[PDB]
């Protein structure tokens, strides 16, 4: 028993972290096979960041301007290209520590581990969710750009995020590994609106199921509800509408606890309308939404 | 900016995890140099667990009964000994992935990362604290015994915990790497009292400093207090007494924020006496105590 914000073991990803430098700028890169991936803003100076023409800036750069260092070894850059907001630096040596990997564009509401890095060196690992408004609430300092988010399935690392920027609002934004930003963000120093975020309803239900599995059952009531009645409450409290697809994803948790999804919804409705009354659920005094139903099943079944 | 429960990069420890089997029982072991460390209850059957005489049970076991497997390779056991509550299995092969390491007995209130494992395979990593009552609030399932807790300093892994058991109360208990239990716990299937836990005051103050560094300042008031007046409030709310040593450990955070420690205490006193009024601090609706002042400095400075 017990329920924590658990991240994936980071070893497979730590062996991929490199340092990329272009002139004055130093950030993290991801070395997979003979390609080093990093945010394209590595080629900018602070003056360029206000409104960069990346095609023009990249043209004034040659292979020898990109310093790629893997620990102590300097990698030789034999090619460079821009794919959307990432730079792809072809190097002459394949990473001997390249694990089985995939590049995936995660859906909003899904979770992933972040390996925060500085100067190509890992500092820490934490679990977070892609918010419905395509931002992430991570922990990043200057130098962290190029740190990646990933999931692990058996021995396959699915890279899903690369960190690009922190907006003046404190939100964190970045791209998939093909350089496409999640959300409406652009890699330029301009004020950017993130847009209204919502609570991931299916994730809060999954966490309520984790609470039931872990002995916290105070919030369980003698009531039930319908999807339409529940969604009226969800709309009022800026929660995502619960669909039959979400009910189906919750199936394993419903089967494990013997508590119908709509009965769990009724508990959530009373929790939204009355609050927690100063009580806690899994050590928290607020409804947690950064655990997917898969995260709960994995944590409560022991998937290695 | 941003503040998360960050764990250490786990790679160095993942390369040490092995599977130890003795008859029916399979748990995790830690392979460092030519020694595999694991909980001694690996030699027990369910009947033995009620009241085991470990010396007697270990006598009916020979080197060939301990099956140590590192991934796919079977390790050859050339020696066995019991050191307190751990079994030390001498093997004929030194772990080629042994990092620079130390065995340390952590103090209550300190934090460490846990790499949860099943069958010698890592599943996840999370940060937790050694509670003042020497229990940990982790996330463990059956098979997790032998999973370790550690801290990393530059390239040196300081192993501080090995998981042994979950008590009927849901608490998690274990030993340092010399087999000495943290707390009053014994490795036998008997009901055991954990004893009253307290909130780690110096950790809550460190987290209040993290909140100030990260823009959450609503809780800052026009008041100050003394150590004696604050400790009267701490005693009432089952908080550890704050000492001048704790004030000194908070020095870097006081210098970084320009907020005197006793001024931060006054905010904490009003927070304890009035609650949060439904508001949040760093995404939490309760006072967090599982971040040390060192954790805050590290997370807010980028120590890799
Ligand atoms: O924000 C930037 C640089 C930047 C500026 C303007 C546009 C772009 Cl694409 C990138 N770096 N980052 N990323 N996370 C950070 C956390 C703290 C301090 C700096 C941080
Ligand atoms: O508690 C035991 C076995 C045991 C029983 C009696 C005494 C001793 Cl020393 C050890 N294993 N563990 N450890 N964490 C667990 C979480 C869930 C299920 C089982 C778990």
């Amino acid at each position: 028993s017990g329920f924590r914000k658990m991240a994936f073991p980071s070893g497979k990803v730590e062996g991929c972290m490199v340092q990329v430098t272009c002139g004055t700028t130093t950030l993290n890169g991801l070395w997979l096979d003979d390609v080093v991936y990093c945010p394209r803003h590595v080629i900018c100076t602070s003056e360029d960041m206000l409104n960069p023409n990346y095609e023009d800036l990249l043209i004034r750069k040659s292979n020898h301007n990109f310093l790629v260092q893997a620990g102590n070894v300097q990698l030789r850059v034999i090619g460079h290209s821009m794919q959307n907001c990432v730079l792809k630096l072809k190097v002459d040596t394949a990473n001997p520590k390249t694990p089985k990997y995939k590049f995936v564009r995660i859906q909003p509401g899904q979770t992933f581990s972040v390996l925060a890095c500085y100067n190509g060196s890992p500092s820490g690992v934490y679990q977070c969710a892609m918010r419905p408004n395509f931002t992430i609430k991570g922990s990043f300092l200057n130098g962290s750009c190029g740190s990646v988010g990933f999931n692990i399935d058996y021995d396959c690392v699915s890279f899903c995020y690369m960190h690009h920027m922190e907006l003046p609002t404190g939100v964190h934004a970045g791209t998939d590994l093909e350089g496409n930003f999640y959300g409406p963000f652009v890699d330029r120093q301009t004020a950017q609106a993130a847009g209204t975020d919502t609570t991931i309803t299916v994730n809060v239900l999954a966490w309520l199921y984790a609470a039931v599995i872990n002995g916290d059952r105070w919030f369980l009531n003698r009531f039930t509800t319908t999807l339409n009645d529940f969604n009226l409450v969800a709309m009022k409290y800026n929660y995502e509408p619960l669909t039959q697809d979400h009910v189906d994803i919750l199936g394993p948790l419903s089967a494990q606890t013997g508590i119908a999804v709509l009965d769990m919804c009724a508990s959530l409705k009373e929790l939204l309308q009355n609050g927690m009354n100063g009580r806690t659920i899994l050590g928290s005094a607020l409804l947690e939404d950064e655990f997917t139903p898969f995260d709960v099943v994995r944590q409560c079944s022991g998937v290695t």
